[PDB]
């Protein structure tokens, strides 16, 4: 439930990283079983009792890390600057904490319950925006294709867009884009669709540089419904809720 | 409308790059003024070198008048693109230096700010970014393409319908994924790369086009008007693809 855990998935992150990082100077699944094997066989062994969720997403309350081999996949295909590596950890069911590894920038994104967030040994702390009509918003499409999630993402898209959201961007990664808010960099996020291994590590990280992460209704977050609604203060998210549907 | 200038270009658009990745480490407009400071450093410097050349930037031809490109020696200037993304410290903003003459689009150069690249398109020599020879996707598949765009600096409820339906359009059309950075001369300079392989926009200014569309010319790329056209710098729209295909399935994409 600590320390030598975290160091554990830092030095992970760092290592996935840099196997990501080469991979990227050419349908290579293969870099994905690569990482992911190094990480839950490494974890496996150090840490037997533990429990893995990545690529059901069912917390108990035993210690469990939750995994993202390779966020923004499409990007590394085309080789879109930004992918990334996660790693969570959660136990008594509430999460402990989050590594995030922007690959190519060499980024360390990295989190923990009541010990703040920092990006590359900096403190970060979210934007404290309130006003929509100044709020920049981050929002990806799950990797699903029927019109319907289309349906909903183009509504969600619009509707938003009609509350005066200042600007939208959509970069291919979900957990980059959990970590630009942390930051203050974005002033909120929201998602339908995305598995809990992406936004588990970033939601401890985001906690920690003083936002708030909620479910899309408004409730708390449930990692069971495949949503999210972060944001850098209540009353954003709240609105950003209220401006959403479906 | 050569090496001089060119030369010129390079190390105004790293000067100005400095200048806003200083700006970028510091938050509470600061942008409004950094934009000027920068521009006025860009083209104070170019009309001092080059007292008979012509400028179109956005203070300049502020007149209505909107690309009107003669065949002298012209320059196309955006001091800061991406400045809403400057405004939030997003790390995505940049410059950009354009050269026309003889009225066709001879070199160009972009800078990306904080990641440091350094873009650059010279009419039949190519186009590098960092000292690396660039080359388009040259995917022709919409099927498994990455597609760019950007909301314009305008948000009237006319430009967001059309913005929502082409995407929508897009997306119908079974285009693989979208992104939207806040950017489209970086948008543009990762299609140059064959980091995406197409690009479109509706409501754009022609400075955010020119350096851009030298860079994907040499990139072996195409750049066209919406309407399936050749490239209009009136139009105040674009459509860019690594192949003639993907830009032909992507116009007529309606």
């Amino acid at each position: 439930p600590w320390e030598e855990c975290f160091q554990a998935a830092v030095q992970l992150a760092l290592r996935a990283g840099q196997i990501i990082r080469k991979a990227l100077t050419e349908l290579v699944t293969e870099t994905d079983h690569l990482v992911e094997d190094l990480i839950i066989s490494e974890l496996r062994e150090r840490f037997p009792s533990h429990r893995f969720i990545a690529e059901k997403c069912v917390l108990t309350h035993s210690p469990t890390w939750i995994i993202d081999p390779i966020d923004g996949t499409c990007n590394f295909v085309h080789r879109f600057p930004t992918v990334a590596v996660s790693i969570g950890f959660a136990v008594r069911q509430e999460l402990e904490f989050g590594v995030i590894y922007h690959c190519t920038e060499e980024r360390l994104y990295t989190g923990r319950r009541g010990r703040g967030a920092f990006c590359n040994g900096q403190r970060l702390r979210v934007s404290g925006e309130t006003d929509l009509s100044k709020a920049l918003v981050l929002t990806e499409i799950g990797p699903k294709r029927d019109p319907a999630t289309l349906k909903l993402f183009l509504s969600n898209m619009e509707r938003l867009l009609h509350a005066k959201a200042h600007g939208v961007r959509v970069i291919g990664s979900s957990t980059l884009a959990l970590c630009h808010l942390a930051s203050g960099a974005a002033d909120a996020y929201y998602q339908f669709g995305l598995h809990c291994w992406d936004l588990a590590a970033a939601t401890v990280i985001i906690r920690e540089a003083g936002g708030i992460v909620i479910d899309t209704s408004g409730g708390p977050l449930d990692l069971m419904a495949c949503r999210v609604v972060a944001a850098s203060t209540r009353e954003m998210a709240m609105l950003i809720a209220q401006a959403l549907q479906t």
